[PDB]
């Protein structure tokens, strides 16, 4: 019962005190690899939450060091800076696998710009924020999920993670008004005649309504075509990756039995996961 275990258990808290669906899918995977996604949770977790630590960039400064640390000395003992139990964890995981730094330091610039947001004005600005922010984390997640890594195989996991991201912009639209984010387009939000603050005050309409589902017919499109090269991925992640999208898409139809509010996060119930990975077991 070492030290390191004692990391990723830590790690492993992490990822399902604030994931609940994809903690459900990826502690399904062998030991091995199931303790290698924990630990690249953990990290990109606390780099998605290090600016209202202090206010300030210090806690995501400290990440990053630590990151650089990792992957210019992989097995030199380091006095990591952030959070020392994610840091040995990913450290170790290094050590077994090819991980793309250049992901991670994509994502952290990210979490940087998000202080000055200003809002996308075409789709092309928001999917490059989709990018940045979910396509990254798939291709960080790539040589944990699969054999022989080439371009087909980040090509798919990058899409998969962009899709995921759009499905979560989709369920917590009201949410993020509150917290003076709107991640639809100005171009696509002047097209359907949309004011979310307006929204936010009256309801939903016909209107929101068919901008939402343009949105939605997107992230379902990009999960058919994911779903399509599942192969990519070792015979014993298909299953996994194919739950946790499955779930995720799942969200669409909460979002949509709840009339689309803006004002409670939806989610799927346990027993529905349940229920889905069932269904997707028969099929394996
Ligand atoms: C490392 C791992 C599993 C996840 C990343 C963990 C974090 C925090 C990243 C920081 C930026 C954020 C927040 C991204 C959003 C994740 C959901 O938020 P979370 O808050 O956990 O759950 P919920 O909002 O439902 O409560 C997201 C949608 C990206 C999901 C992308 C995946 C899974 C790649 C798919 C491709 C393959 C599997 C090849
Ligand atoms: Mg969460
Ligand atoms: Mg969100």
């Amino acid at each position: 019962m070492t030290m390191m275990d004692m990391n990723f258990k830590y790690c492993h808290k992490i990822m399902k005190k604030h994931s609940k669906s994809f903690s459900y899918a990826f502690d399904l995977l062998p030991e091995d690899q199931r303790k290698a996604v924990w630990a690249i949770y953990a990290v990109c977790r606390k780099i998605d939450d290090s600016i209202d630590v202090y206010g300030d960039i210090q806690f995501l400064n400290q990440i990053k060091e630590d990151i650089q640390s990792i992957e210019k000395y992989p097995y030199e003992y380091h006095h990591f800076q952030s959070d020392r139990r994610i840091m040995m964890a990913l450290q170790h995981v290094a050590q077994h696998k090819n991980i793309a730094f250049q992901s991670f330091y994509n994502l952290i610039d990210t979490v940087y710009k998000d202080q000055h947001f200003t809002m996308f004005e075409t789709d092309a600005e928001l999917f490059g924020y989709c990018y940045g922010v979910a396509g990254t984390v798939g291709e960080v997640l790539t040589p944990i999920l699969s054999d022989h890594e080439t371009h087909q195989t980040y090509d798919v996991a990058r899409r998969l993670g962009e899709s995921l991201q759009l499905i979560n912009i989709l369920r917590d639209v009201g949410e993020d008004f509150e917290n003076e984010r709107i991640y639809f387009s100005k171009q696509r939000l002047k097209q359907y005649e949309v004011d979310i603050a307006e929204v936010y005050q009256n309801g939903v309409n016909n209107h929101y309504i068919d901008l939402w589902e343009y949105y939605a017919a997107i992230a379902e499109k990009d999960f058919r075509d994911v779903m399509d090269q599942i192969k990519v991925f070792s015979i014993e992640a298909q299953p996994i990756i194919e739950l946790a999208a499955r779930i995720y898409i799942e969200i669409l139809d909460e979002v949509r039995q709840a009339n689309y509010t803006l004002h409670e996060r939806v989610f799927v119930e346990k027993r529905k996961k349940a229920k889905l990975f069932h269904e997707i077991n028969s099929k394996y």
